[PDB]
């Protein structure tokens, strides 16, 4: 209520904070580290569970290490695509030179001005199987 | 109205009738003089306005020849994607071996089953300008 669910939305925000301010992904763990050492108090439970939320709802992207762990980034904001779980939501960031190189000429080439793209991908996960 | 109203949508029904038979582009010019030999009594303004109706609502796929006019086919069949006029709505047929390859094998890459994928293209056209 308002000593734990104005605590709650607190927690989240100091999440959301951090990965403003990182370039790099970066696993839930290494998250829960980074945050304590910045004064936070905040179980690892909690983090491993909000940065699902933002890796299904298109907050964060996500990938698979050859690990097993999955690492987390606030969307990257050089441009590029998502690939998405139909089941999930879980959003892994995709791109390509020559696919974007394609999509440039074909408009030029007939001619167009003020061009723009939409590409997405979706799939059920291997996780959703 | 009666007389009018009703031999109009007859009119367009008739042209719809000879794209669903037509596998490639076609002038209206041509398919003006295909109607003609098919017993249809439809004039050529009636024509170029109908494939004008069809190619900016979706119904038909359009390109610019050498000469400079404008060829229709009923959208075709086999799996492609459109460039579109913001302004207008002129609909492009456009494809790829090699983009259409990217996005199957990065699907692949992470683990994903039952993969689709949309790729539109989007631009304020020459004619538009
Ligand atoms: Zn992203
Ligand atoms: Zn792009
Ligand atoms: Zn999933
Ligand atoms: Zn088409
Ligand atoms: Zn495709
Ligand atoms: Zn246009």
């Amino acid at each position: 209520a308002s000593a734990a669910g104005v605590r709650s939305t607190r927690q989240r925000a100091a999440i959301s904070t951090l990965l403003e301010t990182l370039d790099d992904f970066r696993s839930a763990q290494e998250l829960h580290d980074e945050l304590r050492r910045r004064g936070e108090n905040i179980g690892l439970t909690t983090v491993y569970r909000t940065l699902q939320s933002m890796a299904s709802s298109g907050l964060v992207d996500t990938l698979h290490t050859d690990t097993g762990e999955s690492v987390y980034r606030r969307c990257s904001e050089h441009h590029h695509h998502h690939l998405v779980c139909r089941s999930c939501g879980s959003t892994i960031e995709v791109g390509d030179h020559e696919v974007e190189a394609w999509a440039a000429e074909v408009a030029t080439k007939h001619g167009f001005s003020d061009v723009s793209h939409t590409i997405e991908i979706f799939g059920t996960c291997s996780d959703c199987r």
